């Protein structure tokens, strides 16, 4: 049974551009599309004209707006935003039937933040206060929602990748998945949910205990997999791996697929590869399994993704009927990031109340008739806390 019909299919967008939910801010309500980001903790919206914004938050038009008289500056690797802190009334039209007074960063300047044609105007940081800017005293949206309402302290995400390119028109008209606020919808997954502990409440931090490529153990010291952390992050496209893990994984993926040779630019994520329509050789590419620490002592489980997850469909540079893709596994110097590449395979339950993350095979994951994504267990694994980096 699906018990959250109101919230099923409330997401739009794709990998590379981002999955967003409709929200309203202010009185009278101002509608905005908001990127869902489990990898940050600020609620921040465009609040001034920008070339890539079709609309923005107008604080002067909101009778319920409150100025906190405080600036916020958020530099990150590939860009930045800055703005002014305030509070206002916020609702999610395809969400729980509640209105909350939440912190809002009104973005007045940004660099490489807004994406042309993504159709979103702001970001919903769903992680914990520890990583909020300017500091942990700025209560994140979800904490406000839970404190002010009877909504259970849990949300779940089904991100639905298309498996083929969507153009401007198609992304608008299409369903990109579900964010179920306050519950778990049984219609969004098949098989069992398996839970991994949230190691610490800042990012959604987890512990990977083993990595396999087509069943072959990558055979690295498990600390390497979590150096300097492993996180579940809907605001990142790629599966991102620590440098040494990336090198080892790519060598193994190349060996598994060695019946075809791909240029270095492909493996670096820089260059697309194209096949004649319908002929993508999925079967030459390996499955990838991540083993996660279980809830029971000395137990683990595994999640397994297909090339249909880690090869990202792209529109051809020279318009044709070819099926074209980029490699969406990449190097990290900030630990493992389980981005949309992982998340598109799975229904992911962010069980904040019980400090755990649940995984189940997504009812919308892309596959062929020969192989599917999997969530399987249990496995007997030892010394797993040792896999955590300090
Ligand atoms: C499913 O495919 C996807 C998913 N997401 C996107 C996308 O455009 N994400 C996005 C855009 C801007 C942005 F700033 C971010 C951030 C906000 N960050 C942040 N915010 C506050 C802070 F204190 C520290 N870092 C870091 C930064 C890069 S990684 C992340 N998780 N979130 C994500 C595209 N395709």
């Amino acid at each position: 049974r699906g018990s959250f019909v109101e919230m099923v299919d409330n997401l739009r967008g794709k990998s590379g551009q981002g999955y967003y939910v409709e929200m309203t801010v202010g009185s009278p309500p101002q509608t905005l599309n908001i990127l869902v980001d489990t990898g940050s903790s600020n609620f921040a919206v465009g609040a001034a004209p920008h070339p890539f914004l079709h609309r923005y938050y107008q604080r002067q038009l909101s009778s319920t707006y409150r100025d906190l008289r405080k600036g916020v500056y958020v530099p990150y690797t590939q860009g930045k935003w800055e703005g002014e802190l305030g509070t206002d009334l916020v609702s999610i039209p395809h969400g729980p039937n509640v209105t909350v007074r939440a912190n809002i960063a009104a973005i007045t300047e940004s660099d490489k933040f807004f994406i042309n044609g993504s159709n979103w105007e702001g970001i919903l940081g769903l992680a914990y206060a520890e990583i909020a800017r300017p500091d942990d005293s700025l209560e994140p949206f979800f904490d406000s929602l839970v404190k002010q309402t009877h909504v259970p302290n849990l949300f779940s995400l089904q991100l639905c990748g298309a498996g083929f390119p969507l153009n401007q028109s198609e992304v608008l008209a299409s369903v990109g998945g579900s964010m179920i606020i306050g519950g778990i919808d049984h219609s969004l997954y098949t098989g069992s949910l398996w839970y991994t502990p949230i190691r610490r409440e800042w990012y959604y931090e987890v512990i990977i205990v083993r990595v396999e490529i087509n069943g072959q153990d990558l055979k690295m010291d498990c600390k390497e997999y979590n150096y300097d952390k492993s996180i579940v992050d809907s605001g990142t496209t790629n599966l991102r791996l620590p440098k040494k893990v990336f090198e080892a994984a790519v060598k193994s993926i190349k060996a598994a697929s060695s019946t075809e040779k791909f240029p270095d630019g492909f493996w670096l994520g820089e260059q697309l590869v194209c096949w004649q329509a319908g002929t993508t050789p999925w079967n030459i590419f390996p499955v990838i399994s991540l083993y996660l620490m279980g809830e029971v002592t000395n137990q683990s489980f595994r999640i397994t993704i297909l090339p249909q997850q880690y090869l990202r469909p792209v529109e051809d540079v020279a318009t044709s009927q070819d099926d074209c893709y980029k490699f969406a596994i990449s190097q990290s110097s900030t630990g493992t990031v389980m981005g949309a590449v992982i998340m598109e395979g799975f229904y992911v339950v962010f069980d904040r109340a019980r400090k755990r993350i649940g995984f189940a095979v997504s009812a919308c994951h892309v596959h062929d008739e020969f192989r599917t994504a999997a969530v399987e267990g249990p496995f007997v694994t030892l010394d797993m806390e040792d896999c955590g980096y300090n």
